[PDB]
């Protein structure tokens, strides 16, 4: 635990979930559900909000910005699988000036 993670977990990761547009990044993409079955080929981390969450939970992080490459790592790989026209992109895009908005105010340490 840090005092940057709290904020993390309380602040971001809150305000993340609970959002409208959330629920694309909520699990893991199950790219046999979705019928994608480059995904894998294409994107080699795959990451979601629920996998950030469980390890916010389980205090795998050493480092907030661990935590926020994470993050990071979730928005990048929609932006690089995606079609520029998909909505799943636009949804990404909001969630990530929210993460924007509220990284930018998080302490020091």
């Amino acid at each position: 635990v840090t005092n940057q993670l709290q904020y993390l977990h309380k602040v971001v990761m809150k305000a993340l979930w609970k959002h409208q547009f959330a629920w694309p990044f909520l699990q893991p993409v199950d790219a046999v559900k979705l019928g994608l079955p480059d995904y894998h080929k294409i994107i080699k981390q795959p990451m979601d909000m629920g996998t950030i969450k469980r390890r916010l939970e389980n205090n795998y992080y050493w480092a907030a910005s661990e935590c926020m490459q994470d993050f990071n790592t979730m928005f990048t790989n929609c932006y690089i699988y995606n079609k520029p026209t998909d909505d799943i992109v636009l949804m990404a895009q909001t969630l990530e000036k929210i993460f924007l908005q509220k990284v930018a105010s998080m302490p020091q340490e």
